[PDB]
């Protein structure tokens, strides 16, 4: 008799398929930044790691496992193969001319999308890969899933750095600092000054100017920041990881644990502000178990839903002339 | 007149001083993954990050503060000067060329360490740049801090893999599974066989051959795993980040929230097991507010012993020929 | 030599005075919830529980000191003493004495100061630098009798007040729209309990405003009848009293909510109670509340919400009777 | 058009995934609750209870701290149609062999309705006298012996821990020692097994558990006797640390950990006990409850103490109508 069965009695061998197993595709700084910050919410039972790059792969999950003693996930498998991703809950998407740079990674997706689906028929999709907005509606082709199983990060990151300018203008907590902003990720996002509140006193009630070009103080900066922010941190470490691993994870807990609160996610936004084209813009969404169970009905303005169509217009001329 | 005054009626502006400040020295793989493991701990209501890349500085700073509204840490500063590090209750060291490694980093902490005490006399130094026994002697001749002051990270991350290896083999979780590696942290390191155990069971006590070289079983091959795995790690992603920095926030909660839990940690073992120099090796020490306030006097073999004296007598040489 | 001296070698013997430490004063079923709460959040590295009643006192602290393998709360302490209580950086109080049935409001309030003229002295004797949060009812009174007792300045003198009506109010707001309540915005302000004032034009979910959508909501004439979900709130409760006997899990987690800003300094917005004179026409001493921000300082700042006329006229009219009670307390 | 769908437009308007039971809402089942409420391990917590008023209440009471949780649902009810599909179902309901009988009576009720509604369930058993109701709980339901789990010498051997702890100036979770056996009065310590980072005190303290120990190390278990009834003189009852110690084997089963912990469960086969009894020893906890078993090696004092355990309990069993 073994050191083990001199040791351990066994009652039963019969093992059990996991039961809140999340998967992580592409192993960059976002992907493990992601990783690490689920492992440490504690979100999973189980965390599969795939990429295309066998030894960084299998580096980052033996890292990873050597730090179990400090961890509550008992179980973390990496592969090439999709077969170590089965019957996961959640499956997070952060592998990566324009059209071009769209196309390069909606081959990508040709691949992996089909593979996920195999494997996981019953998951939630995460899509993280830029252009998340068009890369949401790939992922939602290829899939041939629900809209509501399909969530693309969106406007998550752009109003979570918007939160913290806000927080650091008014010297508040930037959970106490509440404010949207939607549409499409990146540039083209729409701050909703409407909605822009403390304590639910409306900023723009007691400043009426708030993020008009007239306004004295220019508010309109706060949203202006956001967007420098992202370009001033690439140029400064060359890419953004801690901020947008710890936002995904913050949507993975909402849904692992069936939560119901609102985020600012990508979601089919057809019938809503004059949009027809199947397009993928962030509006706030009730999170949980079934993925986008709800939606948000926000009051834009005349201005703000201009935008919106805009943008919705721009994604379907460049979705309109792809091969799948 | 402004919008912040018109929202907000302040009652007092006085500025207190950082109650359970943790400051990171050294932005690099190890520094920025003690940064997200002790900010998503909620150990600190102030981090500090210094570095002597002003850009990478910035950026890392900037992308951890954009997370603010998943964390509950107020304050991330950054900076060259050591002003921004001021009244720390722990300085964390992980700076440095990732012995010609001695005497880089020993030039490198001739600036660092009387820096760090000039805005933190009262601090606890916890070394993690290697190799971590000779620094930790470095930081303590440098600092003159007591002895209690200087914890080196050693054999913590060491004990960590040989658990994570113990756990795969009797198929229980880390936690359950008891097990020390001691004395020079790395490929000298010594496993304590006599103290391996599960549920207070002596696994030498059921299985006599245990780490020696006629166990069929080949559990002397555990240890060696852990030495193989770290620089398989290395090979396969090119260095260890997730956790080392798991490791050192285990280890921080014990110091901010004065625990008394008990750690392999490099501290000064003069006069033990017939050491006569000034060196530092791991050994079993409680950790609280004071730092090391007390260390486990663990009963060694002759083998285990030779071993540790072999350890010092190498540290010493190298330490003996240093200019301070 | 001993076998402790045998296993371990001390490097040093001294203890430092501690660092984050809370102190609960009065353990009965309010008090033990808050006890549990910090300790499950992990916010003290020190906690110390005061009372009258020494047996009860002794056993409860041996209750939460068998529990310490789960915790990471090294050192749980007790006693009738006050010098328990040293250096706390917050001290919460629970000590009070429930209503009697064929008593005026004012001679309520009185038995209440009597027990607090010999607590608050004594907290602020051993811990000069503390904030103190209190939960004991008539709340708002009470936070005032504990300010002009201890000497503090308004900032450390802290009331729970409309913390545990938000979160009851942000509950039933969830339950009409099937959304957690922490993405349903809504405040409770002025005195807590039964003269609460329920703030519409700020109820909100993701920035959209319910009463913008809605312009009948909080009027008697609203065909959904929103007004119900703030009488809901008066009504459980009674509802809770009626069933149970007392609350006590709901109060102890908020409490705990307002400790998580105090200990972390996170400067989180608030409904606490604090001293509004200056603000609404009100020209007494009274403490109402009002969003605040909480943080190492305790109120730091407050949110200058804007009222309509009714709702400021409800507070007004609140000032008055708090103040009419108040003028004639001897203490 | 309502506000609610003024304001929000549904998708889908399509069950528990970690759904936890607590039957009986005294003073253990109320700690249980908020200590598992606490460490977020469910999605759901049922509650149950015969008297109907306080159920309501305290169910109420937990709800309006909603804002401070992560648990979206908390439902309670005397009918077991609120508790199906529960991966685990904690009983605590019972009195603080002829009052062993009448608590056979009270789970004659619960334990069929438990089982109807969560066939797969774990049942992890607080009520006393624990080790003599586990075995009751198994026979009624007819589970395997890996899903019918006793509270047992948990709470002993964190009391262990504790007082080991506070003599060492060390926290609790770096004081290892195990209190193995019969819950209570009749608990077995394990001395050899009694440590700090490996080093076993035994070896340092041959005197170690026996009368002629100068340090009296003996006293660490007897304190832990003391002090239980030491804390029912003084408040009535044990609840906090109680508690805290099932959200802590929740914690395992949950989230599928396969830690060790002292638990009650099915002994016969080891140490020469025959009879159908449950008794605590070292158990791996995880998913499918108590997969495996750590094999103490006990002295010959240890091993007739648990032996005399065990006649004592199938004794009071024999004689049971159930
Ligand atoms: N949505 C947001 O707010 C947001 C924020 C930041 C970054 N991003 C995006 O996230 C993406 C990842 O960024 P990063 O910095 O981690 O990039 P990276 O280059 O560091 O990582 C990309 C990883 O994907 C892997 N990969 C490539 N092809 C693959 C395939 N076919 N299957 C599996 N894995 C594959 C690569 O091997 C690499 O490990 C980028 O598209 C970036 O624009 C999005
Ligand atoms: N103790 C352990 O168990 C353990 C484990 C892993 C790594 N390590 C050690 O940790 C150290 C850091 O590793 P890494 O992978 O992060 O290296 P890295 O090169 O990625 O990062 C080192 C950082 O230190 C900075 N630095 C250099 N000189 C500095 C100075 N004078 N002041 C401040 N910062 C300065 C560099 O700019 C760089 O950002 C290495 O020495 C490595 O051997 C120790
Ligand atoms: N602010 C809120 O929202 C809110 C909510 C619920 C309850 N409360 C209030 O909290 C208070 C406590 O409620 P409870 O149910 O715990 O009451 P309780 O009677 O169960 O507990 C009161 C405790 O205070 C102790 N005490 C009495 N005099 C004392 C003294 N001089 N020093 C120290 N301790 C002393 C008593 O011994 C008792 O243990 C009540 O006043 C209640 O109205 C407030
Ligand atoms: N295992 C341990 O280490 C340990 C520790 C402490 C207490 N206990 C035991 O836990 C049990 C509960 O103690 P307590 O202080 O909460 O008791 P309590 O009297 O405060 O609570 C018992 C509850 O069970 C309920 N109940 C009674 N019959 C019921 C039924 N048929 N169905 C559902 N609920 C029913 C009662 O209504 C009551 O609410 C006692 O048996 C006690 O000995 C065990
Ligand atoms: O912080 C970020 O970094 C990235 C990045 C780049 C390399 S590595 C990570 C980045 C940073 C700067 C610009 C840029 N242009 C872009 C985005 C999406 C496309 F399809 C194509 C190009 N992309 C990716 C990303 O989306 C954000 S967020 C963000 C980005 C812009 C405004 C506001 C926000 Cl909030
Ligand atoms: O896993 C690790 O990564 C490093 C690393 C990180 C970035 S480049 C290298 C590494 C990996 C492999 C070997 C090696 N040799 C070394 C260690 C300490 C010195 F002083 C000098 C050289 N160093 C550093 C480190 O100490 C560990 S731990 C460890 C290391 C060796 C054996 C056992 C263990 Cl546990
Ligand atoms: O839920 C509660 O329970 C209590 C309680 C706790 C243990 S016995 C009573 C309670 C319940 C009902 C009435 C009442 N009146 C009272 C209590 C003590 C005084 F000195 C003065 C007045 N007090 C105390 C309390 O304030 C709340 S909150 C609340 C209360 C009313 C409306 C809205 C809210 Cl939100
Ligand atoms: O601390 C406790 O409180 C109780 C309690 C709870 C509410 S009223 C009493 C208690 C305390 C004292 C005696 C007793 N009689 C009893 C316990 C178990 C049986 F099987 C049969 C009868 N019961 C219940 C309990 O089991 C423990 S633990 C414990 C108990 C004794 C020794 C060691 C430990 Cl650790």
């Amino acid at each position: 008799a073994t050191l083990k069965d001199q040791l351990i009695y066994n009652l039963l061998k019969e093992e059990q398929t996991p039961q809140n197993k999340i998967t992580v595709v592409g192993v960059g700084a976002v992907g493990m930044a992601c990783a690490i910050s689920i492992l440490m919410k504690d979100l999973a039972d189980e965390l599969a790691l795939v990429d295309v790059i066998e030894d960084k792969l299998k580096g980052e999950m033996m890292d990873l496992q050597h730090g179990s003693l400090f961890l509550r996930t008992p179980k973390i498998v990496s592969g090439k193969d999709y077969n170590v991703t089965a019957n996961s809950k959640l499956v997070i998407i952060t592998a990566g001319s324009r059209l071009n740079l769209v196309q390069r990674n909606v081959n990508i997706f040709k691949f992996i999308i089909p593979n996920v689906v195999k494997y996981s028929p019953n998951c939630k999709l995460l899509i993280v890969s830029n252009p998340v907005d068009i890369l949401t509606y790939v992922a939602w082709k290829i899939s041939g899933f629900p809209k509501n199983r399909v969530i693309g990060s969106g406007c998550n990151l752009d109003s979570a750095r918007f939160r913290y300018l806000m927080g650091e203008r008014l010297g508040v907590h930037p959970l106490s600092c509440h404010g949207w902003v939607l549409g499409e990720h990146g540039d083209s996002s729409v701050p909703v000054w409407s909605g822009m509140n403390v304590a639910g006193v409306s900023l723009k009630t007691l400043h009426p100017d708030l993020g008009t070009d007239k306004d004295k103080e220019q508010w309109k900066e706060v949203h202006k920041q956001v967007v420098e922010s992202a370009y001033e941190v690439i140029k400064l470490k060359g890419y953004t990881s801690w901020a947008i691993g710890l936002s995904v994870a913050d949507l993975a807990e909402s849904i692992m644990k069936n939560l119901r609160r609102v985020h600012p996610v990508s979601t089919m936004i057809k019938g809503l502000y004059g949009i027809k084209d199947d397009v993928f813009l962030s509006v706030p969404c009730i999170l949980g178990q079934n993925g986008i169970s709800d939606l948000v009905k926000v009051t834009l303005t005349s201005e703000e839903e201009a935008r919106l169509k805009k943008s919705a217009d721009t994604l379907w001329g460049i979705q309109k002339e792809l091969q799948f």
